[PDB]
DNA sequence: GCTTACGGT
């Protein structure tokens, strides 16, 4: 079952559709910042004032950081692009030191947890709520 | 795993 990002909670696995606002690969991991244009009280509040001008996403508590490790790194780092849509499945959630909720795709070569992330074609009807809610927001 | 809400690799 899928959840809107508004609905998800830390230390409970979740699946959701989202649009990618930001990517950044590093020597340690691959990070995404994603939104479905629903607000979560535990998300980081992005400032309209100090955010990078490149930030093509919403402000306030409307996006979430996703850390991708290992196999998830290697798969996505030169594949998932900013603006792309994704479905993420049975990902783990946790907080950072300041209490902000984020999600994590950790190593799992045994696939114990049935984790997956895959691109969704822009025209798929599954993305329609995201597109409308963006309207509402914009 | 994670100091970051940057960069453009």
């Amino acid at each position: 079952s899928f959840s809107l990002l508004s609905q998800i909670t830390p230390h409970q696995r979740c699946s959701f559709y989202a649009q990618v606002i930001k990517t950044w690969y590093s020597d340690k991991n691959f990070t995404l910042y994603v939104t479905d244009y629903t607000e979560n009280e535990l998300f980081f509040p992005m400032s309209p004032y100090t955010s990078s001008s490149r930030w093509r996403g919403p402000f306030g508590r409307f996006s979430i950081r996703c850390i991708l490790w290992d196999e998830h790194d290697f798969y996505c780092r030169n594949y998932i692009k900013e603006g792309d849509y994704v479905v993420m499945k049975n990902v783990r959630t946790k907080i950072d030191h300041l209490g902000y909720l984020e999600c994590i795709l950790h190593g799992d070569s045994a696939k114990r947890y049935n984790m997956s992330i895959e691109k969704v074609d822009s025209e798929e009807p599954e993305l329609n709520e995201i597109k409308s809610r963006k309207r509402l927001y914009v």
